[PDB]
């Protein structure tokens, strides 16, 4: 149940060093006894998911901040938490010695780690690949007779995915996203740039691209991997832009609507993988609510869409209410999902920044707002990167929660990995968000959920320099008195009955 | 046969576009009667090994530079020319349809092409792989019972080498270099960075490593391939710098010496592959004379070393006289061989420049400098690359004589390909370098060689923009009046009897 | 007078080349008889503010889009148009030989130019300086006795502003904005990064800061310049980001309010420059409605606030209706102003793209959108930049309408310059925006407005590849049949009596 | 006399942190008493120029290492040590609060710092400028009527130069170098790329460029700065290379020869600044001895050259015997001077690496070798850089002994600053190098010199892990017993009489 081993790389906080024989970890999880709460803390100063336990008192006299649970107010059920098995992530992980590979995967996927239950798999290459390739690169192969998985799947991604699922006790859901199609299906003849599918929904190009999905699933299935969902297309808006630098395939909302309706919906249904769900959008949430309007108000497309997938860059800011909120209002039965998230780049920073507390707080802060607005799940980008933040074929640099230093056979767990963990570890699939009324204006972000077994979890992130005394109230049991240290993140759990 | 189909990409000269059905090629070559010479010409302006004939007549009306063949001054015999069959070149070649594959192979290995007769083979992965593996990654296998060939070998490298050999009429020698040992023989337990073999020459580790070389040979023999030679280590000096990003394995001059004396030599000699030869260094020529002084002034080491392998990459930090020149002088019975003849060069430039005359000239100039200073052979780097210069699992940095474009089922033959060919096609194994005296100081680079059958070849690179009028005298035959245009390279051929 | 000399730099359109002796310009504009309209046209293909005339005819042959002037619907009045006299632009301008200087200035401030009537003028350094500095760098001068103007002001900015004025027939309004205070009033003792004023609104730090605005206005008064307005701080949100690289100065909405009330308002009002107005925010529209909610609901703050200044950055992150639109509603007697208009975005793009029609469109599209959501004026960023998009002491990131090449004593007028001119030349101060109803869903952006003398002016923008037939109806006059070419921007003008 | 405040940034060693109120520094220097040695040490594990003192024993009993001072073998006299006041250095330092600026300058230039006596000054912009610009950009200004210093000289470079000279006891020597001429004197008409001086030496182009040097010198003189020496040109080999990215101006050796002979030499001689020495070359030592041969074997050129300037790239390796060795041999009376040194990225390998011992070692192992082969002086590149290695207008990336953090108003002294200091501080101007023979093969790099007053210094660097015990012998005085801890650098000082 070993503790963190800290190193400062000169920024606001430390990272935790793992290596072939040592990684920080958890005792197998356990519930506190009735009358008591558990609290996990992580701070800028260096505390990393330290377990302390406390009393639920029957009394409180104001008037510090009070957060009141409203066990009555239901909201979204919760799908899960996870990240992406990008080519680069696979590569960095396999470049470490076997035993360090497992401490790596346990960190993410074990119950002794942060219990991830989602993995996003790209369908052939993205920008975290070291070459551009699709699974059907033979020109005019409308039948897809030359469709095959390269080594990047059969040797890197796929094996790693089996390993991850073995380590994990929680069932894991796989999510696929393609970035680009073969270039012979694309008006512009290249993996990138402006350009969309050739022709017209309904036609041969469109039928082929949809069969391509079934092939992807067929091929993955002979390796004993099944998918929970696919998405219609990564960042479809990206491919509508002149000079776009990585792999992509443009869709306007109309094009996407028609593609799903006339092609991808039916092709999926007629195949043995009909159970696989489909998500639309997979893009920046500012395209909302309009993108959903367009697609979903067509019953032909709607019978086919299970949910809407969104992205955010965390250095930036959207309102949320106007997007996710409004979207929920209009389509309260099509689940919002965050399918990709990540931090820049500033530009004055510096893609990987080892031990940055800021980048930690943005993850949690964005996870909180997302849960506050009906989002059922949250997927990180690359599971691992190197210290340059690659490999990337096109030099697009971003950070990752785990950083691999192949030359030292070590890997660093970043603050990000831990703010992610405050949720991933304590909110299993099934959890239902429920209400949490603040007694008054405050700087804290907080959120409450209930496990499938009635029990309670609350996450509190504090982004001020100042400490904030506070009480959480729960009617069925009482008051919890605590502090949120400035620059802290806490998770509280307690039994209710 | 078929001529070069030119495409430009906005660099100084053009590439020859080949695809599945068309590729530029040569006729079986044909040598005229006494008094007549053949001349093959390539020019920045676009000419590509264009054949033409002329007279060698008895009066001499050149009044400019004279170059006189001096067959009685005889220097080194040529082992030959080739390139490397890295993981990355096998992927790129295998991503063309079969018919385009054979035109690529015919291009290099057939006598319709440029008649390569050497292939350098990595033993397990380097940075031109898509993943970091060795042939025995299973720890504590000091007898290497789990030693085996992955799919890179058994499914990409071996079948490509078989095909190269069916195509070549000339015998082809194979040369092998390791980049790294299993990580569990290394001081640092990492595929890269600073790290040597564990312990010291003699011990269980050095013996295991030495054995790995044999296991490798055994394995390839099962696939019916024999090596001409192996190198002691690819860039042993790299393995001594902290943070080196590529696969390496460190040896000081002194350590390499003892690994050869104590371990490598005795092991090979004691094996059924004792006939395979051993090349030392495999590194930058700036490391010479020294590295040779340390290894060869010890008779236990020297007795097993046949040759000294050099890389071109650096070189501008030398020049030839101090390094190759001096090494010959000191050890005139140890042959000098260019094992990694490469540069994608100048920091402000892309890895791949399609159609760059500068880089084609860089190749030829330095084959000329190398022949004038005793070198007996040239291995280019990667047979083929994608247009990024990859795949490389780390960073791209280098060009290749052939660029493959999978999306288009086409490949491009760079000026480089032809500057190699002006030598590789007309200097069969066994050819001997012979003297060639300039009547006056000139800006051209010229070498003369004599074939085994006695017939004469001269190559004249012109790296300036001005046409140089030129005569070549063969005392046996007469005078050859000609011109070397700006930015041209000529190969002359004639019978002497 | 003289037409445009086009030059291409391999982007979608041309620049107009201008030097010491030639530069493209206009005749005094010339209003025609009733029943006749003037149209000025620019197009991606090469037309630049080309004048043609036609009839407004009482019958309506048009059958496509109809746009109908509705003079009875009246909205905001227009303050005007301009850009910033940063250090970078004063330098680029003053490195042209005098005769070329005046044609650059005529180009912007003349009525044979585009009739700028606003200049924004930083108060000491920002990033578009060559070095950092304030007007009182000598610590503990709480009375600012050692306050003075450097050469950047007294030698470059000021004289260049005098000549923009001499040249302009329209009154020109000056707007001033600080980036940072003396670093001895800051929490962090640095010209940048995270950090605010020290202590509390009310205190000696806030008092001294407020005095600095006056001391500035004093300084410029002595050079006979007077300001229309000042902003409270350039991008105040920025100073709340750790390691923000440019000169900033942090204010929370709450802190800005308090500083306006206690210090900035009284001090200006209690001074001989009581007439100068104050603009709040000067920041990304994303911060609205909130920022004005916080400042303007306090009657002590609000009585001193004339206007809310917005930046165009940081615009994709928010729709206009949610921001500008929602803000007007809430505070419909506070004007909206665009104080910094900016493009050079798309990370994978060079900062300056010579002759890019796309960036031109981004300007006009966004002036249209602004105008439809109540904005009264615009200030572009830098008046001039070098081809690097510097001088900038931090990093170059942005384009400018006029790019200066010192080495050729020439400057280029970008597509941007004309898209701005399609507005700034024909919409004098005092012009009022009026309604314009599309007969049907379309792709054009259009805005209609009414000069003080009540003549009509209409801009139409076509961000599409295809020609759009168009009729424009003035109920008072008749119909204007016309076509809006793909990738074109039109300005129409007609008498209404 | 305050000690070092250490920060780790995660690499092999610490930096010393300075700020507005605190900087590590020395006491005024002290004569050690006869009988004793002084020893300054700096270590990988964190010691920074710690003083200790010790006994000179009269006896020793050998077998370990012994290095014997040969006070009689005299070698080169020493000119000095210093760095370059680039635009980027000037501005990073002027960005700090005024008192942090003095601690910075004191560290380099004060006698309680590391004793710099050289400042190299670029003549107009180089790559560590934020805009390209010469002192005469008015096209065809052959008379040089528009020649003037821009602010970068007047407000950044010059003021600091005064301030550094005021803080230094030792006379400081200024060294000027141009990178580029006005573009209208250059065949290609650009600040960069391939291209040299128009026409032929003797002509107006050539004669103007030389007058440009006197102009530079006149203008500098108006500001009371006199120059010790000027170089004919920075990296003249650079401007002969197609597409070279920063400011350059190519010369072949003959061009340089004839430029100096026909123009630069006489022009300078005819001027009031005839006292100013002139160094040729200013480029990679690879060009040796060939470049010296060409210039100096022409009497007309040679009467004008005072010394030869060399550059080294510290990531790489040149031999030196063959370059500097020979060059001395041929021209013992024209001094050798290193005008620029720097560590790039080792290209994998960020440009600033805070706390790198390696890069520290490369400085000293370099300085020692320069010292061993006749060099009189040694000048570092940029005095100060930001953490990104800039600002650079072109992104060329290198490290610096001092990294400035403008936002924290701090600065870091890197290991490099201290390997520099071990020489700069203790080898005043006029010191003479003398012999030092090792009793036996070792790894230590060492060197010994004699102060002008008679006294001794030796420096010993240890680049192995192992500690090496050793004795230094001086005949006149006795034996010094000591260790050289692995990864350490010592300097020893003793009076002799
Ligand atoms: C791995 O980590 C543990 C804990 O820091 C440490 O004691 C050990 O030295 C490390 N092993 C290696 C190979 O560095
Ligand atoms: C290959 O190239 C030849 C000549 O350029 C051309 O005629 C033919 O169309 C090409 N083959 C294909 C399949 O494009
Ligand atoms: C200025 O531009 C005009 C038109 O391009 C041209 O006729 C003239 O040569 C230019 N002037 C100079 C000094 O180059
Ligand atoms: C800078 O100097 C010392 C060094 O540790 C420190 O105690 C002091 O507080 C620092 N000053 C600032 C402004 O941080």
């Amino acid at each position: 149940a070993r503790p963190c081993i800290p190193k400062s790389f000169g920024y606001s906080s430390v990272v935790c060093v793992c290596n072939a024989t040592y990684c920080d970890s958890f005792d197998p999880p356990t519930f506190p006894a009735l009358g008591t709460f558990s609290r996990y803390e992580s701070t800028r100063s260096g505390r990393r998911m330290e377990l302390s336990m406390g009393p639920i008192q029957a009394n409180h006299t104001g008037t510090g901040l009070l957060l009141t649970l409203q066990p009555e107010q239901k909201f979204q059920k919760v799908k899960g938490f996870g990240g992406a098995m990008t080519d680069a992530a696979a590569l960095n992980i396999l470049a470490l010695s076997p035993p360090a590979q497992n401490l790596l995967l346990k960190s993410y996927f074990s119950e002794e780690g942060i219990g991830y239950n989602i993995i996003r798999v790209p369908m052939a290459s993205c920008d975290f690949s070291i070459r551009t390739y699709t699974y059907a690169d033979t020109p005019d192969d409308f039948q897809l007779h030359n469709f095959s998985l390269p080594e990047e799947d059969t040797k890197l991604k796929i094996p790693l995915i089996h390993r991850a699922l073995q380590l994990a006790q929680r069932p894991v859901s796989l999510l696929a996203s393609p970035w680009t199609s073969p270039t012979w299906l694309k008006t512009n003849g290249a993996v990138n740039g402006k350009g969309s599918l050739k022709g017209q929904p309904g036609d041969i190009y469109h039928q082929t691209w949809a069969r391509y999905f079934v092939k992807f699933l067929d091929a993955y299935a002979e390796h004993k991997l099944q998918f929970w969902a696919v998405t219609a297309e990564n960042e479809p808006s990206a491919g509508l832009l002149s000079g776009y630098p990585f792999q992509c395939l443009g869709f306007t909302p109309e094009h996407q609507r028609d593609f799903i309706a006339r092609d991808l919906g039916p092709t999926l249904a007629n195949s043995t993988h009909h159970n696989v769900r489909l998500l639309m959008l997979d893009d920046q949430r500012l395209l909302l609510p309009h993108w959903a309007k367009v697609v979903l108000t067509d019953p032909e497309a709607a019978k086919y869409v299970h949910g809407i997938a969104v992205h955010w860059y965390l250095d930036f800011l959207a309102p949320a209410k106007a997007t996710l909120g409004e979207t929920h209002r209009l389509f309260p039965n099509t689940m919002l999902f965050a399918s990709e998230a990540c931090v820049g780049s500033k530009f004055w920073e510096q893609s990987v920044r080892l031990g940055s507390w800021d980048r930690g707080m943005q993850y949690s802060h964005s996870i909180i707002t997302n849960l506050l607005y009906h989002v059922v799940g949250w997927t990180d980008w690359n599971l691992a990167l190197n210290p340059e933040g690659g490999p990337n074929w096109v030099r697009n640099f971003v950070d990752s929660p785990i950083i691999v230093d192949i030359t030292k056979d070590t890997f660093y767990k970043q603050p990000m990995f831990y703010h992610l963990g405050h949720f991933s570890k304590f909110i299993p699939e099934g959890s239902q968000r429920v209400g949490l009324v603040a007694s008054q204006k405050n700087d804290l972000d907080a959120v409450a959920l209930m496990h499938p077994d009635g029990s309670a979890v609350v996450v509190v992130l504090n982004r001020s320099s100042k400490d904030v005394p506070l009480t959480i109230k729960d009617p069925a049991v009482g008051f919890l008195e605590t502090i949120s240290p400035g620059y802290s993140i806490h998770t509280y759990l307690w039994h209710r009955q």
